[PDB]
């Protein structure tokens, strides 16, 4: 009967959907750390600087 | 005759098809409550926050 064949494919459908879910989570986690670090590094880059007061010679 | 044997297997075929039907309904009902709760919890998670106005010392 059709009942047996339906159950077999059902298991396969669940496993496939889990794979595509894993890709999206892993990619978002990788891009999270890069975007956070870039923001913090740029903030330090703009604000920081050195200034010359006076120059003397002998 | 073939008529007797056909009826016996017919009963078995109906019962098997009912089993596979039950699996699909029960699984969909279980996934329904999880997906609904996840959506509502995330909406509250993003919107909610605390803000600092001013800090004084003595």
């Amino acid at each position: 009967e059709t009942g047996i064949g339906t159950l077999i494919i059902f298991i396969a459908m669940v496993l496939v959907a889990a794979v595509a879910a894993t890709v999206l989570i892993n990619t978002a986690g990788s891009l999270q750390q890069r975007a956070t670090s870039t923001g913090s590094q740029t903030t330090n880059q703009v604000s920081t600087g050195l200034i010359v007061q006076s120059i003397y010679g002998m």
